[PDB]
């Protein structure tokens, strides 16, 4: 699969529950430590297998290749394969996590696709999952259901109508962060060259359930994935999946309080 860095794992002996795929550029190494600090650890969670993993492509900087290179030998949790790692590359990446899943990992129960700056309460989530009763065809996220391309030139979110010509986006969920059953990697793989390609990775992806008839699910009959972000309480970050906009800082801060009120009971 012409994959240059690999992580050491058999999920043929172990069947990990939770692998969290996180997406970073090379230069976001703070980040991706704040992460390997915080949610990112792999643990057992209520007795069940968390892993994490990086994704990354490559840069023609060779300071940032050196640095990926040492990063990869030291922590080993990087998925890398040779391609340009840019924000208009990142339908790539997130294919590369998915084909990872696909090749390597077909027995993970449930997979995360999560942005860098990011809050995820593993906790909350394995207990949402293990009450969901879906272990197949399984989707969700922050639903975005009627959405329309933005055709707004300078937008970061840009798409030209040859990009993607039509008036209204499939279902899909915010790239922020999104969960899916193990198998449901398989699927999209099989059929993502059939599909018409988009730069923005979510839609892709939406493209992609729409044509294997997979419907998305709200995960709880409450809110918990926040692409919009929230004001923090350690009450609130108890009771949530995901929350966007957070910085490294900020993320270590958080992960802190969770820390010194553990044990404290809430309303
Ligand atoms: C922060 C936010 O919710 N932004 C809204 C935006 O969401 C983006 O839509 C893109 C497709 O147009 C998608 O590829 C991005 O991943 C997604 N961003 C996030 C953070 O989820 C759209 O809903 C537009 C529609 O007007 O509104 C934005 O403000
Ligand atoms: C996404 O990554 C691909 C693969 O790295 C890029 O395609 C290459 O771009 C370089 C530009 O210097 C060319 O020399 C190669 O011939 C291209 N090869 C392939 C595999 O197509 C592509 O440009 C990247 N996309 C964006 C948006 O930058
Ligand atoms: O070359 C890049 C640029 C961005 N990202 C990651 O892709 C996600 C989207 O980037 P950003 O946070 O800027 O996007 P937005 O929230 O505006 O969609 C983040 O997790 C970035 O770390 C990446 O892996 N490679
Ligand atoms: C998830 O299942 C829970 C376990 O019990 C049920 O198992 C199913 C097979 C069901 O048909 C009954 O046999 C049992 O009640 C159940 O307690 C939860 O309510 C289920 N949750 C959801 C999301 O429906
Ligand atoms: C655009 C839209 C979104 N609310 C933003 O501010 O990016
Ligand atoms: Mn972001």
């Amino acid at each position: 699969g012409n994959f240059l860095k690999l992580p050491d794992t058999d999920c043929r002996q172990t069947p990990p529950f939770l692998v969290l795929l996180v997406t970073s550029s090379h230069k976001q190494l703070a980040e991706r430590m704040a992460i390997r600090q915080t949610w990112g650890k792999e643990r057992m969670v209520k007795g069940k297998q968390l892993k994490t993993f990086f994704l990354l492509g490559t840069t023609s900087s060779a300071a940032e290749t050196k640095e990926v290179d040492q990063e990869s030998q030291r922590h080993g949790d990087i998925i890398q394969k040779d391609f340009l790692d840019v924000y208009y590359n990142l339908t790539l990446k997130t294919m590369m996590g998915i084909e990872w899943v696909h090749r390597f990992c077909p027995q993970a129960a449930f997979v995360m696709k999560t942005d860098s700056d990011m809050f995820i309460n593993v906790d909350y989530l394995t207990e949402l999952l293990l009450k969901k009763n879906r272990t197949t065809r399984f989707f969700t996220g922050f639903l975005k259901l009627n959405e329309f391309p933005i055709r707004q030139p300078f937008s970061k979110w840009f798409v030209s109508k040859s990009e993607y010509p039509w008036d209204r986006y499939p279902p899909f969920c915010s790239g922020t962060g999104y969960v899916f059953s193990g198998d449901v990697a398989s699927q999209v793989y099989n059929v993502s060259k059939s599909v018409p390609y988009i730069k923005l990775e979510d839609v892709f992806v939406g493209l992609c359930l729409e044509r294997l008839n997979i419907r998305l699910e709200e995960l709880h009959s409450q809110p918990t994935f926040f692409p919009g972000g929230l004001r923090f309480s350690v009450c609130l970050f108890r009771r949530i999946v995901a929350c966007h906009f957070i910085k490294p800082r900020t993320l270590l801060d958080y992960w802190q309080a969770l820390e010194n009120s553990r044990g404290e009971d809430c309303p």
